[PDB]
């Protein structure tokens, strides 16, 4: 408790001693509350007029309009201590997968020049004053000083400045300094691809969106049950005290320096909490805990993917009978336990797809269904079902949902095979709507539209309306202009090359899933989805509004080639059938 969180609570105490004062009508239950002190401050969600100008027939569609307008009572909840059975299945499990992911890696610590670099071509790092931007206190020593006396203070087993900021979501700011030493000692399993599937067998880390399909279809031809995804009920606020002392344990395979900055990291900023939150009644509430998720986006995931993968190799084990109660582990179900690790563990990861809090699991046979008491006792409590009703599993990889989206199998008029993703139509043109932040100029908006009409043309080109607007917008934006995004799965349509150039690259080159290496000649070649299919997923094909702006699209293109004024343009629109004469 107060003894490593209490120069944390000291320090911000002094810099508002004129306005401290212990809050007696405080509403945290599970949060330990320090104090409080004087505040005055809050960024909603703006609209892209390019992508809104060559979208018109969305504009009276409530699911797509809604999007752009606008629990902390899961937040302060509390998690159970897991049963001793439990606890010692999560240990064997997290000791032997951390062995399996550290096989062919190796532990290292992430440089200035590194994190220096990543600052510098815009990552979503969530710092918060001295500098006005994280690219300013990266090209000044004075920063890299207040980084080195934390440093030298974390070597020493303390910490003076590592504290969150808040704001089913939750992102912990931090400042920058905090980041680069969180960075420096658990960048490497983001950085050195320790969740790629090569590595982990169960993680897609690095796998792009045009490759989720095919490694679903890869775990659908093994021979067993359902394919189960069920998704967890705020997975970050049900972490356990247990789960994050088995995330510690990847220290064990470090050494020097390294191995005792990363567990400063774990036991000073993961293990204990300190964090400052506005409250209305504006005071700034100074508040602490041990468990639950509290890291960097980044490093939030690796660890994500770790206890997830762990849980479900749990709930494999538990469905295949290898232990008999959670109660308790007898010294010969701890055997059996390692060896079913050691024969059997690398074949049941591959059973397995895991995005961070997201699975897919395809068990030996559907025992799995009604396996819940590890589950439900880690505190990984499944999402809208009851507690003890058994999981309704997927009999066709094609129904199955997985990071937001499903997949489907389409054949080229020349049958080849594409696994391509899909989600519902609305989805993605209400996003594609929406910009974050202030002071976009109109190339800069402009950009942002280019960026997601080459996202639709590589990822979503089977959606008839979205290649159609994808091809509207690459008309109407010059043709030159760089695609921008201010938030950066790879990115291959961040790009100036020609998309069917890209295309190529992406979906025949370079998939290992596709033998006939012939290259692709025109857009025509590239299928859509079946009529009925596209109207299913969300397509407006069938409707008089898309019939009138499919025909009159030309006229929305010089609408927004007039906007943005006399610069060079392409036309797109003859790559496709109907405006090719
Ligand atoms: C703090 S983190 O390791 O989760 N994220 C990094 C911060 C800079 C680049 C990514
Ligand atoms: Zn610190
Ligand atoms: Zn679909």
């Amino acid at each position: 408790n107060l003894d490593i969180i209490g120069k944390r609570i000291e320090k911000i105490k002094q810099e508002h001693e004129t306005s401290w004062h212990y809050d007696q009508d405080h509403p945290y239950k599970t949060w330990a509350y320090h104090g409080s002190y004087e505040t005055k401050q809050t960024a909603s969600s703006m609209v892209n007029g390019v992508v809104r100008l060559l979208t018109k027939p969305w504009d009276i569609i409530p699911m797509v309009t809604q999007m752009a307008m606008t629990f902390k009572e899961k937040v302060d909840t509390r998690t159970q201590e897991p049963k001793e059975g439990t606890k010692k299945l999560m240990k064997i499990t997290a000791e032997w997968l951390w062995k399996e992911l550290g096989k062919k890696k190796t532990p290292r610590m992430c440089t200035r020049e590194e994190f220096t670099r990543k600052v510098r071509s815009n990552a979503a790092l969530g710092a918060i004053n001295k500098w006005k931007s994280a690219r300013e206190a990266v090209e000044d020593s004075g920063f890299w000083e207040l980084v080195d006396k934390e440093r030298n203070l974390h070597l020493e087993g303390k910490c003076e400045t590592c504290v969150y900021n808040m704001m089913s979501r939750a992102i912990w700011y931090m400042w920058l300094g905090a980041r680069f030493l969180e960075f420096e000692a658990l960048g490497f399993l983001n950085e050195d691809h320790w969740f790629s599937r090569e590595n982990s067998l169960s993680g897609v880390e690095g796998e792009g969106l045009h490759k989720l399909g095919y490694i679903l279809r890869d775990v659908s031809k093994k021979e067993g049950g359902a394919m189960y995804a069920d998704d967890t009920a705020g997975w970050d606020t049900r972490i356990t005290l247990e789960d994050l002392k088995n995330e510690e344990m990847v220290t064990n395979h470090m050494e020097g320096e390294h191995k005792k900055l990363a567990e400063a990291i774990f036991k000073l900023t993961y293990q204990n909490k300190v964090v400052r939150v506005q409250r209305p009644t504006t005071v700034m509430d100074i508040i602490s805990r041990r468990d639950q998720r509290g890291s960097g986006q980044v490093v939030t995931y690796g660890l994500n993917t770790f206890t997830n993968m762990e849980a479900q190799l749990i709930r494999q084990m538990e469905g295949e009978g290898v232990f008999k109660s959670i109660q308790h582990l007898t010294v010969t179900e701890e055997i059996a336990v390692k060896n079913w690790l050691v024969r059997v563990g690398r074949e049941r990861l591959s059973r397995m797809a895991i995005s961070g809090d997201d699975c897919v699991v395809k068990p030996l046979d559907d025992r799995f269904a009604s396996a819940l008491t590890a589950l439900n006792d880690m505190g990984k409590v499944r999402k809208d079902i009851q507690q003890w009703e058994p999981s309704r599993g997927w009999n066709d990889w094609t129904q199955v949902p997985f990071c937001s989206h499903h997949f489907h199998e389409l054949i080229m008029k020349d049958g080849r095979v594409l696994v391509v993703p899909c989600r519902n139509q609305d989805e993605l043109i209400g996003r594609a709507r929406i910009s974050q932040g202030a002071g976009w100029s109109l190339r800069e908006t402009a950009c942002l539209g280019k960026s997601y009409a080459q996202m639709w043309s590589l990822m979503y080109f089977h959606r008839r309306d979205l290649r159609l607007a994808a091809n509207a917008i690459c008309s109407a934006v010059p043709s030159h202009w760089v695609p921008t995004s201010r938030t950066t799965a790879t990115h291959e349509w961040m790009t100036t090359e020609d998309m069917l150039t890209v295309w190529n690259r992406v979906w025949i080159q370079e998939n290992p899933w596709m033998e006939d290496k012939t290259p692709v000649e025109s857009w025509e070649e590239i299928p859509y989805l079946g009529k009925r299919e596209d109207q299913w997923c969300g397509s407006l094909i069938g409707l008089t509004s898309r019939a009138t702006w499919a025909k009159n699209i030309q006229t929305a293109i010089n609408q927004v080639r007039s906007l943005i004024g006399n610069e060079e343009y392409t036309d797109y629109m003859p790559s496709m059938k109907r405006f090719r004469r």
